[PDB]
């Protein structure tokens, strides 16, 4: 891995500054865990996480969700979880009074009913629904996610967001405004990000040129940037994905006090890796 000296990783898609012509055990739960720890910790910093209800759609099996709860439960943050998926969840999510497990595929009619029963409590939406997928599969998925937002009207949302490839384009479509969070420990050449939005919902047109810009920017990220060793980075592992993870984890709150910031991140990573069974 070519060596590089960095002050900070790319945290959002907008920060990628170059492009290139495209050509771990249970790493997926680690990717989801970090991005949802990042998203929800940002909400905690804005003081809006607390007293909210997290509605997670497409949450199965959702092993990592157990860590997310226990984290905020041990911080004393009052959160109710509603996990809705047609597939069965990981049994490790059983027996938690503040976690509601719902076995159901969501449609417009059912989003209306859960809004009725949760209203007027703050809703935080996390969607990871997926129906390899075609561009029509994605367009329907993103349509459904817009429908989640227009009905549930969450105070914030994290949405699965991967632009359709330019050579499989169909039509321009619309997605919410928000910050496109980059995911460490994503698959080697995935172009998926998490659309993070805090609502104070204006839709944005996505064009075939955007798809080209996504494809080239994310390829440069996956081919060049993520294959670097950050030699100035004071950490047991200096591979970029760990440098990236380190900057996400420093936004996380802990009840425990640590002598240094590096000590905190090391503790959190050990905790996350141990629960996810990662050496
Ligand atoms: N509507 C929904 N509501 C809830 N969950 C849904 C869906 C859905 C769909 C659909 C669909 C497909 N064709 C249609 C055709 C016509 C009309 C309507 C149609 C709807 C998929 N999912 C779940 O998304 C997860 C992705 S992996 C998450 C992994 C998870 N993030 C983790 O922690 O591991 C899977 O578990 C999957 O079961």
């Amino acid at each position: 891995m070519d060596v590089v000296s960095l002050d900070k990783p790319f945290m959002y898609f907008e920060e990628i500054d170059n492009e290139l012509d495209y050509e771990l055990p249970y790493q997926g739960q680690l990717k989801l865990l970090l991005g949802e720890l990042f998203f929800l910790s940002k909400l905690q910093r804005h003081g809006i996480l607390d007293g909210a209800t997290v509605v997670y759609i497409g949450s199965a099996p959702g092993t990592h969700i157990r860590y997310l709860r226990d984290h905020f439960y041990n911080l004393g943050v009052i959160i109710k979880w509603m996990l809705i998926d047609g597939r069965h969840h990981d049994p490790i999510l059983n027996g938690l009074r503040d976690v509601t497990l719902v076995t159901r595929f969501v449609d417009e009619e059912y989003l209306r009913s859960i809004k009725k029963q949760l209203h007027p409590s703050k809703i935080i939406l996390i969607s990871d629904v997926r129906s390899e997928p075609s561009t029509a599969d994605l367009l329907s998925n993103y349509a459904l996610q817009n429908v989640m937002i227009s009905i549930l009207n969450p105070v914030a949302s994290s949405l699965k967001w991967r632009c359709p490839f330019p050579d499989q384009w169909i039509k321009d479509f619309y997605i919410p405004h928000g910050n496109k969070m980059l995911q460490p420990f994503a698959p080697s050449y995935s172009a998926e990000m998490r659309l993070l939005s805090i609502y104070t919902m204006r839709l944005t047109r996505v064009t075939k040129s955007d798809a080209v810009n996504y494809e080239k920017k994310m390829y440069y990220l996956n081919k060049i940037v993520r294959n670097k060793v950050v030699i100035n980075f004071d950490y047991p592992n200096q591979e970029y994905d760990y440098f990236h993870m380190y900057f996400m984890l420093r936004t996380v709150y802990c009840n425990k006090t640590f002598p240094t910031t590096k000590a905190k991140i090391l503790f959190l990573q050990q905790s996350i890796f141990r629960f996810l069974n990662i050496p």
